[PDB]
């Protein structure tokens, strides 16, 4: 692969001092871009996913508009449960879902052996290699996957609820089966993530998007062990394969209660939602880990001038060290591209000021 | 009205020591009771609401099953926006909603003067008086309403989203109109809540159910001022009318970031969701205010024996002083009544132990 030109994101991720604060946006490749919708309709969501060229194209689209300091491969977190053998339907406007969710312990018998999952996800590896070659070292490429608990919520609920009452019912009524499902997911994720890195990912983000539905007690029993296990095993396999381990980011949305624990889970970066004040996040995590986040994405509905001020304050709160700017969640589809550009420009402009 | 026999809830609420920990459940009157569904179908949700006798009956139903230490009047938070002139439809299975939400600043012109709202909500006052008379002093009766921000989210979205992106778009793009709507809601709530107390409510809970969608910055601008204003003005009007002020409870669901502020907002009790560890909540709030909560309601899917242990631990964490047991959110409709009874019995049993 070509030599990386801008590595600011990787240096920040490892904790090193940098000349400015690197920035990227969750869902930078998303429906808020007209060119994204255009390209999506050229297949059918997952036929888009399954085309390496299509996934590479959607990944690069934002980088043609904005000087983002990383790219993230376009895919979806549900590719994993699909590769385990759950059927998915694209609901037009209403999103990828499982029409037959896991309902009881017996339903685990329909899942593939997790050890075969990586062979099922070869299309994603191909997209990663292609995107790494086409980026030509401009900025690093981040790979990703959903975290075990969160993937579990999608498998058991049908998809997204507002309570995860059904998922949480599993935890309380079927703890043994829950742990079984979570181990299967873990054992599938590890080879998928190692594979992304073999294919050419230069960092990895684990999305624990549905963390907030758990309180501390359930989270420490059912989410945290698997989060730790994913990091430990990925690092080990990479070492053993002769490869350099990559910075890993854990993002637990609505996970204020777990930040202390997450900072000692084997991840270089803890990503934050917008409900946590940066100074309190820094208190909770300590000074080794890097923080990523955390602007309210709805802040981009404000004026460009207002976005600049909100960014200035966010940066003052985080300070220059151990920090990667991002939003506190993914961009929404009605957002204005030029407001995304303002965000990016503002991070770069004010972070330089803050330094000298 | 009859002399209150069991006032444990009120004493805890004011901070006084008690012989045991009082307990009640958000949505104790709810679909998890078969007798609730039975009685609901005898009208049509809001024709139930509008019948004082029907609302009184649903309020008492839980107290016939369980030795709860308070009753809460059955109504809904959307009665306020309805009384302001928004039309509501009961979607069968899918819940009360607004088919014509406020879309822009001009739509505020359709709302009634907030000063007339209390006259529109006379049915609720009648239900309160009736329920206070029929309870015959067994336990105190709690009145309630939605908080201004949260009611705003229902008026602007159509009802419940997952992002409140549209509500938050108002805050960022239409700050002046947002503040206008929030003042209207505040000015309507104050007389409604005073009226509930005049009708015979012995405590009041404000439900800021959608707090978590805001981070600190937006919350301090758009939610907190109105929360404070509601408490200050209710207390004033009651004083002025020659009446005793009642303990007031603020419950901000997903409001971990605001607890410090909420403990100095003029409320005797801060109610907690299940994502906050009780010991950290006590750190944030200090030792004047009473805490209420906070068991994960899904915990009731566990065995009766497990509920007892989870309750034991919850009580050890909160300690005996300044504490009212409750769930961290409302009961879900698939829950088992006998598991609610276990919760209640466990609070009473272990709180007595914890004391001597």
């Amino acid at each position: 692969f070509p030599e990386l030109k801008n590595d600011t994101f990787l240096r920040a991720a490892w904790g090193e001092e940098t000349d400015y604060t690197p920035v990227w946006c969750m869902r930078q490749a998303g429906r808020y871009l007209p060119e994204f919708r255009e390209t999506r309709a050229a297949q059918d969501f997952f036929s888009t996913c399954r085309s390496p060229e299509a996934c590479c194209e959607l990944t690069l689209q934002p980088l043609r508009r904005f000087p983002l300091d990383a790219a993230i491969i376009f895919s979806d977190i549900l590719v994993v449960p699909q590769a385990l053998g759950m059927e998915v339907t694209m609901v037009p406007g209403k999103g990828p879902s499982f029409p037959e969710p896991l309902r009881e312990e017996q339903d685990l018998e329909r899942l593939r052996d997790p050890e075969v999952v990586a062979s099922e996800l070869g299309y994603v590896f191909q997209a990663i290699t292609l995107t790494r070659q086409r980026l030509a070292g401009r900025v690093p490429l981040i790979g990703f996957a959903g975290a075990p608990w969160t993937l579990m919520t999608y498998m058991v609920e049908r998809g997204g609820s507002s309570t995860m009452a059904q998922a949480k019912r599993w935890l309380y009524q079927r703890p043994q089966a829950s742990h079984q499902l979570l181990r299967i997911l873990t054992d599938a994720l590890v080879p998928y993530l190692v594979g992304q890195v073999v294919a050419g990912a230069q960092a990895l983000q684990l999305f624990e998007s549905h963390a907030g539905h758990l309180g501390p007690q359930l989270f420490n029993k059912f989410a945290l062990p698997y989060i730790r296990d994913v990091a430990k095993q990925v690092k080990a396999r990479l070492r053993e394969a002769g490869l350099a381990p990559v910075p890993m980011i854990i993002f637990a949305k609505d996970g204020h209660f777990a930040l202390e624990e997450l900072a000692q889970a084997g991840y270089e970066v803890v990503g934050l939602d917008w409900t946590v004040a940066p100074k309190k996040a820094r208190e909770c995590v300590g000074k080794t880990v890097t923080l990523q986040g955390n602007l309210d994405p709805c802040a981009l509905y404000a004026s460009e001038e207002e976005i600049g001020q909100l960014v200035k304050q966010m940066l003052d709160d985080f300070g220059p060290h151990r920090y990667i700017a991002n939003l506190g969640h993914g961009l929404y589809p009605d957002m204005d591209p030029e407001h995304v550009g303002a965000f990016v420009d503002a991070v770069h402009k004010h972070s330089r000021l803050l330094r000298q």
